[PDB]
């Protein structure tokens, strides 16, 4: 047979309008029935009605016209692009709609994707079952034919038979629960709002819930019957945020109401489907006591992203696959963003600024390309879904939020979505409603796209002659070609006068070159404030110094995110060259004064970093000099730190650095103290409570002690809570016997007594430290076969993988070596961006030490 | 423009009498030079052409005209081109006048300083000639073909003792302070085997018979050199009784030169060794520190007859010299020094040897030398142990009576001359008479690389038997000599000479069990059919002792070794050895302790612990008894205590039973001590290798070996903190080591070896030779002995496909010569051998270990 569509999109000619969808799902046989009503609309004139179906066995296919008799229609297939064709007996003409019956049978997935299913063993020894979707990106095809384009938006009528012990749940709100006379019971939920094929929803589970109702919605977060007290904070969180985000969008949350759940599998699916908001059980977890500082915030932004993305993606949706990074982009900063408004107190800044830190380096590569990309086939779909990208725009709209006014951003924030609502949207529509809020003073569409379309940052160079303030521009690249790259950058700086004479501005630089005309002649002048600009600043030699001589005078003149800003930037600008690592050295001696986490965290980042890197060679006077130096500056920080939980998060978060740092290299008080705790603990059997800021440090000190690796090993087996499970497995990996490295990667692997899942983060940990260093890379190499069986070649994990084993090396013997390795494999292997990532990594690693290293010896 | 174009000498010049004048400086490292040379040309020729490398030629004459001198660097020539035609018949005297630097690489005449027992730097010099660097010292003939007398003297300083081979004739104080030496005219004898040594030294000398025996070792350390004169005394005699040729020269000097790189040389009346292989404490010094003096002494003495007197034309014969040396080695031991039980060794190193022999990599030990390099590639124990293994096939195959008849009889017909290896053979001809051929057998052996196996298969009065190559992974014929022993309690034996490709032996009765190859005296591995070896086996389960310990541990290393070529399933290799049980000799239990603890270490690294583990646990349940009843001691026979430290350290490593806690208990109590109160020197390793494990051991040993005299008791400190399983101190050993900084660089190979034996440091010795290769190079160069023992000892354990491209791969991005380099192309088949054992024997194990 012939199929009468060789194109991976659907075509305009037939559209969907509604949908009545019922399912019948048996979970202890992992099968399932359903039936598709598709009421359509034609355009133009057509003999085929192309959609997507995968995995269906159709038992019937019946076309309509208005005449109530349903005419059989044939259906053609073709694998390939997920489509069936329906070949219709009567021509269908523009304008005349249409009805589309469908029946069939299909297997509910034993993977996480698509209509999967799981079965978890209860408090009570009890085994029972579970299903879930997750659609998103390709995987509503799966469950039921459709049109699964996120372009193609209709309403719909869900109805599943469940049966009476479970609770079943979808988008809207349950309109009919109608006991059938086996036993069974056919369960109807109300029509949906025009909405997206991707973010249907159903689950049939076991469950309980907790519920409020805000206005007029009913917010409910359903978990197991045995960890409902743990959903408390999730609810109370989701109630602050809903609040928030219809106040900020000026759109009010248009169902009735809101559901969260907590799935009860570590592999689930988690995304922000219409009123049915998913989470993995262990990502909405709570205890007021019990949980961990970074549980809270973890928790707290990802209720904020997934509520973000119910105005940010399935209110206004985006055409297709190439614009995702908006969405995510969005949700992404609003995770943020909200979370200063409300959650002041946790200071979520300082997890964002690192966060962007960590992009930069990752953008600044060659391996690095533009956000906004061409995407055709599946695989560059399945590409679309990578954090870089989701904080490349977050950062993007931080950057223009800080340059138009905080107002101007959410007034046009406020049109967009309303102009918008229920539609399908382009990148550009978005720049397009922040044109009209400027007055046309902006182009803003224009300023954008030199982000967007082009990989990378800009470094701006600064140099300061009398009131003359002169900035170049030019695409930061490290060293190993063109001069297309222009970027229009908001330029913010802040500057100190006649005595204390604080001033600050912005400008655009939409050229290679400027000057800033400064109102006087000024002490020092710090551009990019708050580090809310995408971009990298370099200085001239004075007007660093006129910085690295200020910090050591009052550094509290500039903020705690400017003074991290610097940090982070002189250790990158000496990684480039443009600075000696010296001056960056120079600049961090003011840290004596320091006391806030943030400048703190990033100095110990670029030096754990470094102290690393030279460790892996055997330059260990160096690495050990440059620890007692960076200790000797926060000898008094460290020393200030109680073993406890008391303060505000930030300075939670200063103890836990500060304590791993001594701990790590035994410094001082550190190693004795954690041990006490360790002892104390174990002889609790571990019933005695440890202060989580404290716990892993304490846990890693333990480990290093045949007897404590044991306890530890025995209480990860035993004990419940994942999050202090997690903690436990980090000091077992941090052992210095190589043995039992071993042993805990070939257990992982086999799924032994940790599961393949943690296998990713057994591997950084053991490839980080010494012992461990080679033997991380060697599992990784001897196992590759049963690696890539069990994470597909592409995953995240095989990308965490090959970095967490490999970005350690500094010679050109393991640049020889890496490669060779990927080489043996295939062309295909080799080929791939992490791989590429790698070697560009262990380049820039051999070019850091011939840059370097030599005059080292002579200072630290 | 250069007459002479080739690497060895031209026939027609022949050298007679050698008036060698030396003032060489200690403290600068120069010297001044003066031959006469007093030739007789065979031919008519216009030119003499002879060797000079680094000489700065003063003044060159001819007898009295000058004479213009011409240089082929390229091939270490010199050309002396003559006023008038040379004519043959006619003596002639050339006389050159030369500056030259002293030599520092210890080859040639070489010097270096130490600092004294009062720390001072004192001075001293020396010879390294064989092969080719009298070149350098002095111009020559420098052949080993071309004989002459020597007549050297040497200007020395009135401190410094200024020795040589002939003994000193005269001492002259001149006018400025110095002394000139002058030294008798020697024997006919090769140039590289004269030697001259200034400095300061005792001496300890004993006459025999006339002949005076002399060690020579630095003041301090003339106390160690009593074990050195006793033994020398006693196996002089015995050479000169074997032999029946008297030992020609008045004296007998060996010299303990006082550096760790200095060269050992045979030299006639003046045997050269590192100080550190003759000092010997009967208290102090363990059984191998005794078993290795012992044997170098005699290495040295054999060659006296074998090399000097009589002499190999051209280096490819050199094995048959050197396995001479190393057969007398083993067999005046065995005659003389009977209790050290030496045997045992000289099984173990034929064992070795058939391992390497067995691999493609192999060479045959009768090759052709011309290369300039070639030359240097004769100097490897492969060649020399083959020719000592095969020698001993021969004499155990003629009688040892006839053997002695065909030596006695080849010395006296060579004689101050120059031999090929045919000779030895023409010389057994006629002891048999012309009976067997011999010279035609020993071919087979000598011509073709590995050795044979033979297939035993027995039916009734009768065995059949077989022979092919030994490979592991083409048409091989051996002349095998298949000593034979069989069993009411009928115990016969036999030979047999097998030179077809298969055979069958004739026997007198039906018997229970057949063992081939008596006592391993001949250089195949024998198999069996399958009834045969459970005859063997089930006889080892009954009693043992009707089997020697030889025989014993030949089955032992056999059975392992047709198990890794499959012609046995692994499973019988461990079948037999479960009689060990009732096994009380060292010989034995060592061989499977070696083959175990090889199969443990291959499986450890894989990562198959249990496995691994369980091995161990297999080898203890049987050698328990044993392990038990030991002391932590040295009161036992050599062998005995032999077994003490095998059974301890096994016993320890695996921290199985009583061991791990007993020898802690010795550590903590001669730690406390400040290391003065004494440790049995069987125990030493294995009780600082369970303290090491500690950073409190660690640390103290360290200080011991930075601080402590005795390099015996250094060299178990150090194997000690290689030992350790963390890798930090581990790096830094070999990192220190390759700085010189606490451990010479000498001792890196050594370091390294134990470092990737174990599981903690096996990537990181590896890694290390990787990444320090350029600097590895440097220090030791391509080909080098220990640069060979470094890329093995990181490597043999490597058993993956993907290690095994790793190691490819790495050479290859050497260089072609990297690359295609002896010990290189051997490690990679060394994987692929790992790689193949595996496959055939680990998916298997998992049921029955
Ligand atoms: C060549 O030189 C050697 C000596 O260098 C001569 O040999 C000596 O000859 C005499 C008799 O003429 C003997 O008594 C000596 O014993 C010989 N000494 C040695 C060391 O061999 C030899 O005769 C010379 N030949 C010619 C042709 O003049
Ligand atoms: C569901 O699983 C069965 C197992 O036999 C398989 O054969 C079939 O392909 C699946 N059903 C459909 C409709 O794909
Ligand atoms: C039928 O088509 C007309 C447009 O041609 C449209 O206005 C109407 O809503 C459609 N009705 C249904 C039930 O699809
Ligand atoms: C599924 O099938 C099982 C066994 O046939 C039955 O016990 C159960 O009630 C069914 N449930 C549903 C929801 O169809
Ligand atoms: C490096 O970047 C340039 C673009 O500036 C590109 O053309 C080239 O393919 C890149 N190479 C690699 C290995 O990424
Ligand atoms: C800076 O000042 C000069 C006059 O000195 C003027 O020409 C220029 O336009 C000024 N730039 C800005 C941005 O105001
Ligand atoms: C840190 O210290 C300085 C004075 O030493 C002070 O001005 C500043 O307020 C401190 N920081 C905070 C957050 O209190
Ligand atoms: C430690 O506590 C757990 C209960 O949480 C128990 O299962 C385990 O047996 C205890 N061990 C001892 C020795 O009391
Ligand atoms: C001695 O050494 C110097 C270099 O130190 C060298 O130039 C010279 O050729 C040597 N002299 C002789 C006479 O060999
Ligand atoms: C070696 O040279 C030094 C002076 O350079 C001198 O004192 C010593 O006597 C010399 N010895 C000889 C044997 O020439
Ligand atoms: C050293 O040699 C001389 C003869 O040259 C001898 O008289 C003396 O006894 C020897 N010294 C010793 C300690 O044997
Ligand atoms: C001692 O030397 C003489 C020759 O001077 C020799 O005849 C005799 O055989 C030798 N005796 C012994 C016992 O070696
Ligand atoms: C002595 O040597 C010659 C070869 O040079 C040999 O042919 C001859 O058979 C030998 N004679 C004896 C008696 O060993
Ligand atoms: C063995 O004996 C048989 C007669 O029983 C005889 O024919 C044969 O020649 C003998 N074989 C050998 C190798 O002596
Ligand atoms: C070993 O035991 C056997 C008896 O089983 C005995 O004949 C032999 O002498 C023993 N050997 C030693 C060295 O103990
Ligand atoms: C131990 O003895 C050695 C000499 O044997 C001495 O040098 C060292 O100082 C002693 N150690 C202590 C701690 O006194
Ligand atoms: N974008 C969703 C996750 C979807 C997972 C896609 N496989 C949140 O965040
Ligand atoms: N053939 C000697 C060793 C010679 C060493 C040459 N570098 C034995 O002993
Ligand atoms: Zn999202
Ligand atoms: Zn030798």
């Amino acid at each position: 047979k012939l199929f009468p569509w060789a194109q991976i999109r659907l075509p305009t000619a037939v559209v969907p309008l509604r949908y009545e969808l019922s399912l019948h799902p048996n979970l202890t046989s992992m099968t399932f029935r359903g039936s598709v009503t598709i009421s359509v609309q034609a355009l133009q004139v057509t003999w085929n009605i192309i959609l997507h179906s995968t995995g269906h066995n159709i038992s019937r296919v019946t076309f309509m016209s208005v005449s109530s008799q349903e005419k059989q229609a044939e259906i053609l297939e073709y694998a390939y692009h997920g489509q069936i064709a329906i070949v219709a007996p009567e021509a269908l003409l523009a304008g005349h709609n249409y009805t589309l019956k469908i029946e069939y049978s299909a297997n509910i997935s034993s993977s996480y994707y698509g209509f999967y299913g799981f079965s978890y063993t209860d408090e009570s020894n009890e085994k029972k079952y579970f299903a879930a979707t997750q659609f998103e990106p390709l995987a509503a095809r799966s469950a039921f034919p459709c049109f699964d384009e996120p372009a193609f938006k209709a309403t719909f009528i869900i109805k599943i038979i469940r049966d009476e012990q479970y609770t079943a749940l979808s988008n809207m709100p349950k309109k009919s629960s109608v006991v059938l006379d086996d036993g069974l019971v056919q369960d109807e939920f109300s029509e949906s709002v025009k909405m997206s094929t991707y973010l249907v929803a159903f689950i049939v589970g076991e469950m309980k819930n907790l519920s409020q109702d805000v206005n007029g919605t009913l917010v409910s977060i359903y978990a197991v019957p045995e960890k409902i007290g743990q959903v408390h904070y999730a609810l109370e969180t989701t109630v602050k945020l809903l609040e928030f985000f219809q106040n900020y969008f000026e759109i009010q949350y248009p169902l009735k109401k809101l559901d969260l759940v907590a799935i009860p599998d570590f592999e689930a699916g988690a995304m922000e489907n219409w009123g049915l908001l998913t989470f993995r059980e262990e990502t909405l977890l709570y205890d007021s006591n019990t949980s961990s500082m970074a549980d809270r915030k973890l928790v707290t932004k990802i209720i904020a992203h997934e509520l973000a993305h119910q105005w940010f993606g399935n209110l206004v949706t985006m055409k297709w696959w190439n614009d995702l990074w908006l969405n995510e982009g969005f949700a992404t900063f609003m995770e943020y963003f909200s979370l200063e408004k409300i959650f002041k107190e946790l200071s979520s800044y300082e997890d964002f600024l690192d966060a962007r830190f960590k992009t930069m380096k990752k953008d600044s590569l060659n391996s690095s390309h533009p956000i906004s990309s061409s995407v055709q086939s599946s695989e560059q779909i399945e590409e679309m879904f990578d954090s870089l990208s989701y904080f490349k725009g977050s950062s993007l709209l931080l950057m223009l939020k800080t340059y138009l006014s905080e107002d101007v951003f959410q007034h046009a924030v406020v049109l967009y979505l309303h102009n918008h609502s229920y539609a399908s949207i382009q990148s550009d529509d978005l720049w397009d409603s922040f044109n009209e809020v400027t007055n046309q003073t902006l182009d803003v569409k224009r300023m954008m796209k030199t982000w967007t379309l082009q990989k990378g940052f800009p470094l701006v160079t600064v140099q300061k002659k009398g009131k003359e303030l002169f900035i170049q521009q030019e695409r930061f690249f490290l060293n190993m070609s063109d001069t297309s790259y222009l970027w229009h950058i908001p330029l913010s700086y802040v500057t100190e006068g006649r005595n204390y004479s604080k001033y600050q501005s912005v400008s655009l630089l939409d050229k290679k070159s400027g000057v800033i005309n400064l109102t006087e002649e000024v002490l020092w002048v710090k551009v990019n404030i708050n580090m809310n600009g995408y971009y990298i600043v370099h200085y001239a030699d004075d007007d660093w110094e006129a910085l690295i001589h200020q910090l050591k005078i009052n550094p509290y003149v500039l903020s705690d995110k400017d003074r991290a800003n610097l940090i982070n930037n002189i250790f990158e600008l000496a990684g480039l060259g443009k600075v000696p690592l010296k001056r960056a050295f120079d600049l961090i001696n003011y840290l004596g004064n320091e006391n806030h986490t943030a400048p703190i965290t990033e100095a110990l980042f670029q030096t754990d970093l470094i102290y690393n890197l030279l460790e892996k060679l055997g330059y260990m006077d160096l690495a050990s000099r440059l620890v007692t130096r960076v200790f000797k500056l926060l000898q008094n920080q460290i020393q200030q730190q109680t073993w406890t939980d008391e303060g505000t998060p930030s300075m939670r978060e200063l103890r836990s650095a500060l304590l791993e740092f001594a701990c790590t290299h035994n410094l001082g008080n550190c190693s004795t103290t954690a041990m006490k705790l360790f002892d104390d603990w174990m002889a609790s059997n571990g019933t005695q409570s440890l202060p989580t800021d404290v716990m892993t440090t304490v846990f890693k000190v333990g480990a290093k002690t045949d007897k404590g690796w044991s306890f530890l090993l025995g209480k990860y087996i035993s004990i419940g809570s994942e999050a202090e499970k997690n903690k436990i497995l980090e000091a077992l990996a941090s052992s210095e016997d190589v043995r039992k490295l071993y042993w805990l990667m070939k257990s992982s692997l086999n799924g032994d007594n940790f599961r393949t899942q943690k296998l990713s983060f057994i591997i950084r940990t053991v490839g980080r430290h010494f012992p461990g260093h080679l033997l991380a890379w060697d599992f990784v190499k001897e196992n590759w076969n049963k690696l890539v069986q069990k994470f597909p070649l592409g995953s995240y994990t095989i990308q965490n993988i090959v970095a967490g084993s490999t970005y350690l090396f500094s010679t050109k013997t393991h640049l020889s070596e890496v490669q060779a390795f990927f080489e043996n494999q295939s062309e295909a292997t080799f080929r791939l961006r992490c791989v590429q990532e790698a070697l560009e990594v262990i380049q820039l690693n051999i070019q850091w030490m011939e840059k370097n290293l030599k005059s080292l010896t002579w200072w630290l």
